[PDB]
């Protein structure tokens, strides 16, 4: 009776389908699949990378880099969402291949230093390559490069680390106020007394109403269906997108709906 | 056309084939599986652990350690042949069970510390969870626990890292001179103009010349087929065991064919 | 005109003063300085160490384990109040000569990880030798060790990773709540508009009431002055110490004041 | 009687004493002090820094990177020659303010990531902050930057780390092979017999003849006047500058009077 062998970690087909760059706004590509965002933003000063997706997306990620006419080592820095594999994955290779650096929070960071391994919910189910943050940021501090200023604004639920990034683009010179809000989301979690959790339901409680706050004209998320995107659509792509305050009060109404089965 | 699913790491299933405590000599243990070498090491103020085998492995040497009588808080040390997740897998797992320090060279400390990501020859294909080495140990540096002195040779070649481990037990009073040396074999490794390892040959062949010299009543290896042990037939387990110098031999022998077929 | 010399890091003389071990209560040592808190926790199955005081405070600590009849592979455990120098000093190298683990939260970590350099108000002022934090702690987590469970309150504020530590022991068999409640102090901090910390004022002001609330018969506090214990009397040195309401009013007062004297 | 305060590292007036760049060949300039070596070697993609100096030169650097009109963000790599606190110093100021990577084998790496601190012979004595090795880099691994392509010699010693760099440069079109090579000395070192460092004096030896073969036209050291250079005068600045066979003989020939020393 041998011990099991290793389990990869398998995705939807959906989650792993290249799709060409999508304009959000002026500065603003989506560059990842049909289902995984990777935002693109493109400075005078050199561009900026928001997730990555999967482990394997990093060829994809740099194709479309170059199609946008950015070189490699144009990249100056990457930021997260929160440090799951599906968001996170590539980051130890693009790191290696564009000179880029990375900016996390301390959660984000020593969860991304161990590659996803003991995770708080998952254990050494999703683990993927480490990689390191250069760069430690506060909730609430700015990140400029090339003149565009990225807010962060700490929603910890989902994991400890999970960061939403505010800033403003334009639309053919109109400003347009962009929210990148993580995951709302608890897919088994267990939330009421968890041992290596304890206060993770008012940290999703505070992050429900961070959500709400947040200085936002269009709403984007790791996930393009927790907004109500359609990548592969293309021009329509944005035509359903939630609000942030739809976008929070659905995902309240299934943490309350699984917090209430938890206890049954 | 959606991009490749991951691949998990998938070994022989005698590799993950659990067996009881097979004794080596007074103070040493066999406590992996029948095709996997995982050494506990027995001393009056703890115990060490040389390798811990895949990384599933960690339950199963926590139940013979205990079958040993050894308590989680008893395992003082891990000393590692080379950090690959076939040796290392579980190094991650028991440093947060049992309180132990895990003790290697830089080359296996900076593998160690990414996972096994990023293998000069495997990529991202072999990935594990990530630990940290507590100290860095040097060419011929004496790690003593319990009385017991643990003597490293540093042996690059199947990793930067690898490194044998010799120390001196007892067979009933009698002393008997053990060492414990790291894989020999390159299994699909570019030996010739390898751009991740310019002087790889180089390596290799002053590690064979470095397994002779070992100290060496009774030698073990890794994977114990590659010294001819058979784990699995209790007694007459060491019967048929290779000598240093057997063992080094055998393994240039495989080298200068495989560097001979490479060059056609 | 050549550049300026490197500065060391100097305190008052009484802040390395040695002390012989002080009785807190059963299970309950102050191990540290007259002027620094090392608390030292002796259970049935280890130590667990609270703080160390400065760099240099090292060896004076393994000495006064000693006299408390604890081998140095007998501290199990180190809980931090915050990654200063001058409390997480001797951190690093207690780590080598006693094979403990240390546990702190992931802000914390970080900066223990980089030694205290880059600091938020310090810059690079106050560095000290860097260690890594083997387990990572949550709010409200809970830490045993030998039936004495310690349980983590996150404080931010003086550092991101504050953190105060209670735990239940005894007085001849009657149970005393013990609370170590970490430095709440802005020593020349720019507290509006502090572009490293964004919102620390909030992060105070929440810590202060976090105090208020803690389970709290006895205080300690880093500096001992802080909450009016004076080590050198021996006897009388908790005569006067502060309540967790006291001591956490006090400090906002003075925390107040600064932050008019700032907008002034 | 209080434990001893802690001590700054303090060095020659002339190591802090800024200069203004010095040509060395077409694409290398010499931009540290007047004792210290900071090599910038300037590409069509970007810039490369050999050495850094110590820990307060890092604003020195970065203006003189501006005179040659090398934006921060223009700063491409870091490579090193050993992490000692006075050629390594800035590297982790460098890196937040530039954006640049390091590439630095595992000794080195190791060394640089507890910023100096546990030093084979220094202790904790000449500590900076610490910085991560983005890249490892293996012996006579090439490293490409704009066209110019630099090669890593390991030459262990004064530390294990210790790393001789060498690039084709051009002077006035006519190619210039240069040789950057690190300390051979062993200030105060233990030679023999030390339990950190057990294969030392082989290490050294090697290392003597690996300097020696070294394809060099202009040899440079961390420590200018190892090779008789002389910042200070500007044109004449090489004039006395030693060939390598005579750098490393005199090197050997301290090393062996010491060694005999060592024995009386
Ligand atoms: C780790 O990545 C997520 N989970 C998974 O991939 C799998 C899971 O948990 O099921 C999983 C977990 C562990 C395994 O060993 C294997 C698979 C996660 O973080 O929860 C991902 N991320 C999000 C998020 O970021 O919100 C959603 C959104 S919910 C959703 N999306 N599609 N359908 N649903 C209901 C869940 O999937
Ligand atoms: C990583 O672990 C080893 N390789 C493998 O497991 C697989 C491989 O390489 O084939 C592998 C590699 C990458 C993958 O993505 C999937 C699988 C390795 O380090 O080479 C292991 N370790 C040793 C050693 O330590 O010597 C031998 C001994 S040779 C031997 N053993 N059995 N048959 N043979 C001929 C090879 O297997
Ligand atoms: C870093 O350590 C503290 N500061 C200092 O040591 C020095 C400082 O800041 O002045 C300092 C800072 C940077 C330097 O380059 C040199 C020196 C600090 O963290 O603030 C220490 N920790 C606490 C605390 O933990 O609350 C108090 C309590 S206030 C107090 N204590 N005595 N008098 N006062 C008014 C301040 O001292
Ligand atoms: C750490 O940096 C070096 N040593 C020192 O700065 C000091 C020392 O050791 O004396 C020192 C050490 C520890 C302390 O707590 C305080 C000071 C070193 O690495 O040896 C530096 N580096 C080199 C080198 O790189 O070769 C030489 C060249 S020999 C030389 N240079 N000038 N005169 N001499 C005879 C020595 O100085
Ligand atoms: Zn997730
Ligand atoms: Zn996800
Ligand atoms: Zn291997
Ligand atoms: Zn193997
Ligand atoms: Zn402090
Ligand atoms: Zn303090
Ligand atoms: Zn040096
Ligand atoms: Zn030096």
């Amino acid at each position: 009776a041998p011990l099991p062998q290793l389990r990869a970690y398998t995705v939807d087909a959906s989650w792993l389908q290249p799709m060409a760059p999508l304009q959000v706004a002026d500065h603003t590509w989506q560059i990842g699949t049909e289902d995984l965002t990777a935002l693109l933003v493109q400075t005078a000063e050199g561009a900026v990378l928001l997730d990555g997706g999967m482990p394997q997306m990093a060829g994809h990620l740099l194709d479309n880099m170059k199609l946008r006419g950015v070189a490699p080592q144009d990249l100056r820095l990457i930021l997260l969402s929160h440090a799951h594999a599906d968001h996170a994955g590539p980051v130890a290779e693009l790191k290696r291949r564009t000179g880029a650096h990375v900016a996390a929070n301390a959660e984000t960071a020593v969860l991304l230093a161990r590659g996803g391994s003991n995770d708080l919910h998952f254990g050494d189910g999703i683990t993927y390559p480490p990689a390191s943050a250069d760069r430690i940021i506060m909730d609430g501090e700015v990140v400029t490069v090339g003149g565009i200023a990225f807010t962060a604004h700490f929603m910890p639920g989902h994991t400890p680390g999970s960061t939403a990034w505010t800033w403003t683009d334009t639309r053919d010179g109109k400003p347009v106020r962009i929210a990148y809000a993580d995951s709302l989301s608890a897919p088994g979690y267990q939330l009421k007394g968890n041992p290596r959790y304890p206060r993770l339901i008012e940290d999703y409680k505070r992050s429900f109403a961070t959500v709400r706050a947040l200085p936002c004209d269009l709403l984007l998320t790791p996930h393009p269906g927790a907004s109500n995107w359609n990548y592969a659509v293309g021009s329509k792509a944005s035509a359903e997108a939630l609000t942030c305050n739809a976008y929070a009060d659905a995902a309240e109404k299934k943490f309350d709906a699984q917090l209430a089965r938890e206890t049954a």
